[PDB]
């Protein structure tokens, strides 16, 4: 009997990585949750049945004239395996234009929420939240749920970084000399990475783990995504987009968050006692709703015998479902998935 999990932040934000969760090396009882020491976060899927995520990327950081935007959200349901193990990285807001007492004087410099030495506000953009990431089989994310851009101060420049991004992004014809100079590539980013070139590289504001984009100037940095958000483009634009593997969920709900927040990855159990051979499954607006189903997602009225499979495979090809959205399809001995139509064969 387990409570619904909140993979969080750990009490980080802005640049620098979680350093100390829960667990910081695996157990054997209730293995669980804990954190690698690059940033990420391990989990092992205690039983198997479905579960309910909602996966949130980071705000943009804030500046005293204006607050960020929010993290991108996804909702979705899927069939998860006892033992099977995901790898995480919950993204992190990004930070703001600050001055701090490095020796007797004032120099320009970035700050965390959490930062101990903030006291004197800056007149620059902030910069964008990292995106969180969910990977299965730790080849590629298998989820990417896009961050918010920084609040962009009064002016313009194009003195701005991009947000990280899975897939490759065009960027805006503004984007110039300091622009690629700054954006970043890969969600995963180090300490020198992407400062901004010259004299103002001690005004760079960092964005958040999980590849918020930097700012140089005025506007705010663009929030990482599948695609990051355009630095240069209105309201929405400016944050990363979500995009979910269609191999992990069948329909994933895409939403923008209520809140301005750190990323994070709620699992929820499904709960609900279910009478053979139906299953515990959501099914309501966001998957609010628990209910008795075949696994499938196939009504149980369709004939007197529930949840029957319902394809008739050809030749030499065997009956199963997909090991995470649980589609039906038939497994073809030479390797092929016939998770298509009548037509199909087994070469
Ligand atoms: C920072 O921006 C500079 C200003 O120019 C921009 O104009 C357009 C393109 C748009 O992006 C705008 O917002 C920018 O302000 C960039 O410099 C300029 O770069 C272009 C190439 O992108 C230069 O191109 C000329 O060169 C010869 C001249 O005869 C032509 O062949 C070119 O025509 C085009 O040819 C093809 C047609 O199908 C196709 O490849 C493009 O449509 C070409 O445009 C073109 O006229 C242009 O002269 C230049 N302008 C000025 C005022 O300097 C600047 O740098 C550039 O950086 C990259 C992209 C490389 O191509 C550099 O060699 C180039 O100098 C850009 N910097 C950065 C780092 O982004
Ligand atoms: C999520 O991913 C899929 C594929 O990774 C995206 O689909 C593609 O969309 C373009 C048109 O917009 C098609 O022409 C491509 O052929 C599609 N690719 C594949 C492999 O199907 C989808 O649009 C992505 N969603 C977001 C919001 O990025
Ligand atoms: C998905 O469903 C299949 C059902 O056959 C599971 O398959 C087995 O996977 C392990 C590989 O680690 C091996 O024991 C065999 O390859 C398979 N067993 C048999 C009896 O064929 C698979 O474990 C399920 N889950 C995942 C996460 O892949
Ligand atoms: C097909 O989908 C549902 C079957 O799961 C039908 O509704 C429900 O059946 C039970 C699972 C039970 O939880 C009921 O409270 C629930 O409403 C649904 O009515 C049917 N669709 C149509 C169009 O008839």
């Amino acid at each position: 009997d387990i409570p619904d999990l909140f993979i969080n932040t750990c009490g980080a934000s802005g640049f620098e990585q979680p350093q100390n969760c829960d667990h910081n090396r695996e157990l054997d009882g209730q293995t669980g949750h804990f954190l690698k020491e690059d940033g990420t976060q391990q989990w092992t899927v205690p039983v198997t049945g479905f579960y309910r995520m909602e996966i949130c990327g980071a705000g943009g950081g804030s500046n005293s004239k204006a607050s960020g935007d929010t993290g991108d959200c996804v909702t979705l349901q899927v069939h998860l395996i006892e033992n099977l193990s995901l790898r995480m990285l919950i993204g992190q807001m990004g930070e703001s234009p600050c001055f701090t007492e490095h020796d007797d004087e004032l120099r320009p410099s970035s700050c965390s929420k959490i930062s101990h030495n903030y006291v004197y506000d800056g007149k620059r953009g902030a910069a964008g939240g990292g995106a969180t990431l969910l990977t299965v089989e730790k080849d590629l994310w298998n989820v990417v749920a896009g961050g918010g851009a920084g609040a962009s101060w009064d002016g313009f420049d194009m003195e701005v970084g991009y947000g990280a991004s899975a897939i490759h992004v065009k960027p805006d014809q503004r984007c110039n000399e300091t622009c690629k100079a700054v954006s970043h590539t890969d969600f995963i980013v180090e300490r020198r990475d992407n400062r901004c070139p010259g004299e103002k590289g001690e005004s760079t504001v960092f964005g958040g783990f999980g590849g918020g984009g930097n700012s140089c100037g005025m506007l705010g940095g663009s929030g990482a995504g599948y695609q990051a958000g355009n630095p240069f483009g209105k309201s929405r634009a400016r944050s990363g987009s979500s995009n979910v593997s269609i191999d992990f969920s069948k329909s994933p709900i895409y939403y923008q968050s209520e809140r301005l927040d750190e990323g994070y990855i709620k699992i929820a159990f499904c709960r609900k006692r279910c009478e053979p051979p139906t299953v515990c499954r959501f099914r309501k607006d966001y998957f609010e709703e628990e209910y008795c189903g075949c696994p499938d997602g196939s009504n149980v009225t369709d004939t007197e015998e529930a949840c029957a499979f319902p394809l008739v495979c050809p030749s030499s090809s065997t009956n199963q479902y997909r090991n995470f959205t649980y589609e039906p399809f038939c497994l073809c001995n030479n390797g092929k998935e016939i998770y298509d139509v009548y037509n199909d064969t087994c070469e």
